[PDB]
C-alpha cells in the first residue's frame, strides 16, 4: 500500500478502433462490442468499449486508474482508454456475456464441473485483488464475465477502492450500493473488508448453483438488513450438497473475521473440483457438453467482418505503444 504504483496509462486513437453494437445500457452507460486495430501491427482486436460531463470523466478515470493496477488471468484486463468528450474504456472482450446470463441459457447444459472451476477462477481473481489490497465492493454473477466456458474474470470496478497502507477498511458515503450482495456490517455501518466482498462471494456462487436465480427474489432491498440481523440465510440450493452450503453459510456469518478466506476458499473448491459429482448432485451431468468455438469463424459472425485472418485475443497482445 506504499509502493509507487509504475503502471502504464496507454492512451489509444480514437481511429483505430470501431465501434459494432451494443451489448449493453443501463446506470454503468453503455458498452459497445468492437475491433481494435493498432495501426502498424497486423492485428485486430475484440474488445468492449465502455462509455459513462465533468463528473463523469473523473468516476471512468477512477475506474482506469483500478484496472490499469491489476494483470491477473480472472480478473479483466484493460486495454487503454481514448480521450474523446467522454472518456472511453477499452476492454478485453468476452464473447460469451456475464456469468449470470450464461447460466441461465445454458441451465440444462452447465454440470458440477463447471460450476467448481468457476467458483476456483473467481476465488482466484478475488484473493488477487486482496493481495493487492483492493476492494471491489460489487462482486457478483452479472460482474463476472465469461471469455471461454472453462474461462471466467471479473469485472466493474466502478465501486473498487484501493485500501491506502495502515488502512484496514474503507468507509463509503452514501452512494448506491447493491444490499442483496452486501455484507451486514458494509449495509449497517457502510463498512467493506476483503471479507464484505467474502459474503459477496458465497452470494455470487448461490447465483451459479441456482444456475441464475435472483437472491431474496420479491422481498424489497429495505428488508434485507431485518432479515439477516434475525439470522435468515438464502436457501441451500437443490443440487448443493451440504458440504457445499456450509462453504456458502460461512461467507455469511456475523463476525467477518470468521467467514473463510479467498486463499482457503480457493483450496476448498479446488477439492470438490476433483470429485464434482460428490459435492454438485445434477441429473445429466455426466452427458452435459459446453461450446467453446476458438474458430477462425466464430469470430467473422461475433465481429460482423468476414476476414478475421489477424484475429488476436487480447490475452496474446501484449506489445507496448
Ligand atoms: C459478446 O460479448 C458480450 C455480449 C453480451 N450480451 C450478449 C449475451 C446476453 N444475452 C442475454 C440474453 N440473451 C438471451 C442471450 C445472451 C446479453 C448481453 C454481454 C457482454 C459481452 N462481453 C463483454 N466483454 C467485456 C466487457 Cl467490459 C463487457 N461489459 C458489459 C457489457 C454489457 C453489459 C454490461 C457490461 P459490464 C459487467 C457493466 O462491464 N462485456
Amino acid at each position: 500500500g506504499e509502493a509507487p504504483n509504475q503502471a502504464l496509462l496507454r492512451i489509444l486513437k480514437e481511429t483505430e478502433f470501431k465501434k459494432i453494437k451494443v451489448l449493453g445500457s443501463g446506470a454503468f452507460g453503455t458498452v459497445y462490442k468492437g475491433l481494435w486495430i493498432p495501426e502498424g501491427e497486423k492485428v485486430k482486436i475484440p474488445v468492449a468499449i465502455k462509455e459513462l460531463s465533468p463528473k463523469a470523466n473523473k468516476e471512468i478515470l477512477d475506474e482506469a486508474y483500478v484496472m490499469a493496477s491489476v494483470d491477473n488471468p480472472h480478473v479483466c484486463r484493460l486495454l487503454g482508454i481514448c480521450l474523446t468528450s467522454t472518456v472511453q474504456l477499452i476492454m478485453q472482450l468476452m464473447p460469451f456475456g456475464s456469468l449470470l446470463d450464461y447460466v441461465r441459457e445454458h441451465k440444462d447444459n452447465i454440470g458440477s464441473q463447471y460450476l467448481l472451476n468457476w467458483c476456483v477462477q473467481i476465488a482466484k481473481g478475488m484473493n488477487y485483488l486482496e493481495d493487492r489490497r483492493l476492494v471491489h465492493r460489487d462482486l457478483a454473477a452479472r460482474n463476472v464475465l465469461v471469455k471461454t466456458p472453462q474461462h471466467v474474470k471479473i469485472t466493474d470496478f466502478g465501486l473498487a477502492k484501493l485500501l491506502g497502507a495502515a488502512a484496514a477498511e474503507y468507509h463509503a458515503e452514501g452512494g448506491k450500493v447493491p444490499i442483496k450482495w452486501m455484507a451486514l456490517e458494509s449495509i449497517l455501518h457502510r463498512i467493506y473488508t476483503h471479507q464484505s466482498d467474502v459474503w459477496s462471494y458465497g452470494v455470487t456462487v448461490w447465483e451459479l448453483m441456482t444456475f441464475g436465480s435472483k437472491p431474496y427474489d420479491g422481498i424489497p432491498a429495505s428488508e434485507i438488513s431485518s432479515i439477516l440481523e434475525k439470522g435468515e440465510r438464502l436457501p441451500q440450493p437443490p443440487i448443493c450438497t451440504i458440504d457445499v452450503y456450509m462453504i456458502m453459510v460461512k461467507c455469511w456469518m456475523i463476525d467477518a473475521d470468521s467467514r473463510p478466506k479467498f486463499r482457503e476458499l480457493i483450496i476448498e473448491f479446488s477439492k470438490m473440483a476433483r470429485d464434482p459429482q460428490r459435492y454438485l448432485v445434477i441429473q445429466g451431468d455426466e452427458r452435459m457438453h459446453l461450446p467453446s468455438p476458438t474458430d477462425s469463424n466464430f469470430y467473422r459472425a461475433l465481429m460482423d467482418e468476414e476476414d478475421m485472418d489477424d484475429v488476436v485475443d487480447a490475452d496474446e497482445y501484449l506489445i507496448p505503444q
